[PDB]
DNA sequence: GCCTTGCCGGGTAAGTTCCGGCGCG
DNA sequence: CGCGCCGGAACTTACCCGGCAAGGC
């Protein structure tokens, strides 16, 4: 709807990237379901990310608050919502069936989260190789050549390197898409 | 000459799961 | 009683950064 689907895919890229989906068990039988995006800067969160999450929450009739919690090392945007937790967890599941619009939005969010930011090089870091392999195939379909290697042998972190030969296509189509 | 990109260590910006409390049928 | 939101934060490490050099054209 597809204001919503595009924004959803983008937020998921931020959540998977910078972020998390948590199902918590307490005593008892208490529980909590969290959608989380963390980020160093309060401004990026408050003026860019939160209004996107708020739009989605309103559109989904989710009754939960957007919480912004200050940590010692970063800010946390958090929505405590069973319904939103499952919306994103099922979407993730999910992810191979994304259309072109959701593909581009997801990759954009994932790059904002896990991205080389100078743009001198175009690189995405993640330990989830299968996720990078999905993104690699999508990028190939969009004709951005790319390679995946184990970058950090210490922590098992993969890099997806976007070929600078296809830099203009990647930055124009994905990273500065008006979609 | 100039660009690209694999490699690889530094260290902080992420991530994850605890806690005490309250809401609501 | 049985679960699900709220607000916080303690703790560990997964990212990003960025320099070096092999390799391609
Ligand atoms: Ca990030």
């Amino acid at each position: 709807n597809e204001n919503v689907s595009g924004i959803s895919a983008y937020l998921l890229g931020l959540i998977i990237g910078d972020g998390g989906l948590y199902k918590l068990k307490y005593k008892g039988n208490r529980s909590e379901y969290r959608v989380v995006i963390t980020q160093k800067s309060e401004n990026l969160i408050k003026q860019h990310i939160a209004p996107l999450m708020q739009f989605l929450i309103d559109e989904l009739n989710v009754k939960s608050k957007i919480q912004i919690v200050k940590g010692d090392t970063r800010y946390e945007l958090r929505v405590s919502s069973k319904k939103l937790y499952y919306y994103f967890a099922n979407m993730l599941e999910r992810i191979r069936l994304f259309n072109m619009r959701e593909q581009i939005a997801f990759i954009k969010g994932l790059y904002v989260a896990e991205g080389d930011k100078t743009l001198k090089r175009l690189r995405i870091w993640n330990k989830n190789k299968a996720l990078l392999e999905i993104v690699s195939r999508w990028l190939n379909n969009l004709g951005v050549r790319n390679t995946i290697h184990l970058d950090d042998h210490r922590h098992g972190v993969y890099v997806l390197n976007i070929s600078l030969r296809d830099r203009i296509k990647f930055v124009h189509t994905i990273l500065s898409s008006h979609l």
